[PDB]
């Protein structure tokens, strides 16, 4: 029952590469997902504007000529106002996305960060869950929104894919549809 | 900042409803992911999800308690794409009987995705328990002007940033 090694992983073999966790891993957390912005304005406004995401905190690194964005599905009326308090909060957060500006890169009509779907690839994309994807994509269409995939497109109706200002892609889908789709 | 007015305060309420998912990251040979994932890093696997006609699969692991998944196929599926911070490893049939094939991690030429990253209450227990299961680290939490933080990386090479929310805090 092992399959031909061109045909995936029986369940089994799946499976039985999996471990319990170790008591000591109790409480940790997946906390957040980096990725290289190449304009801080078109992203920040992307992902709070297009998107709803709340921008958690801004961190300066003036020597390294590089600032760090963090955005979150987050109330902003949960955010400290202290500055540590407000760090250990935003870290503390789950599901957060850290956007990563080197200074300079705006202005450089010559560069461009990769977005994985190409040669080489790895990273593929980070996915947002919603309540309609019809109705979110219709919106991110009247809003200037590039899509990689439409709703409509495809096998695979009822999901989609959207560009964000520096390339990477962004999944859309409705995890009570999802299932129908597959 | 002259991002001042970059970062749109009171989102659309349309978008109340929106939940960060998933990340996905393509896999090399899950035999490796999979034990990396669960056995070093505590991490849960949701669900499996094949495609033959389209020849991959699809590992959804987090941190999630293994009684609180769903049994039948669809309440899994339905549960697995609502929980919050999830992984998805995509597998490309094949790859890990193919010797030239690898991915990359967006740390080098060409750049992009940098990392995902694990808060733990205690950096340092965790990456002497990470050395004593031979992970290798890309940076040991005392090295450089960031000491308390370590990154570590996966079977494919991929950066995982282990940090303490309160050290950064400093
Ligand atoms: C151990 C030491 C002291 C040393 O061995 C040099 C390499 C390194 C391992 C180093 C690295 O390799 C890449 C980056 C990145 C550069 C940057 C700006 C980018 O490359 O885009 C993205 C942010 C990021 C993570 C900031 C932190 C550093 C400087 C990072 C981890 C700090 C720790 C550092
Ligand atoms: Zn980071
Ligand atoms: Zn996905």
């Amino acid at each position: 029952e092992p399959q031909p090694a061109s045909s995936g992983l029986t369940d089994e073999t799946a499976f039985s590469c999996c471990s319990d966790p170790d008591p000591s891993t109790k409480d940790f957390l997946l906390q957040q997902t980096m990725l290289r912005i190449k304009d801080p304005k078109k992203s920040l406004d992307f992902y709070t504007r297009v998107l709803g995401l709340t921008l958690l905190q801004k961190l300066d690194f003036p020597a390294m000529k590089f600032s760090l964005y963090f955005l979150a599905y987050e109330d902003k009326n949960d955010i400290p106002k202290d500055k540590s308090e407000k760090t250990a909060w935003t870290f503390s957060r789950k599901a957060t996305l850290e956007l990563t500006h080197n200074w300079g890169t705006e202005d450089d009509e010559t560069q461009s960060y990769h977005n994985g779907n190409s040669d080489p690839r790895g990273f593929g994309h980070i996915g947002i869950a919603v309540p309609d994807v019809y109705s979110a994509c219709k919106r991110f269409e009247e809003l200037g929104v590039k899509f990689v995939k439409k709703p409509d497109d495809g096998k695979m109706k009822g999901l989609a894919f959207i560009q964000d200002p520096d390339g990477y892609w962004i999944e859309i889908l409705n995890p009570n549809k999802i299932a129908t789709i597959i």
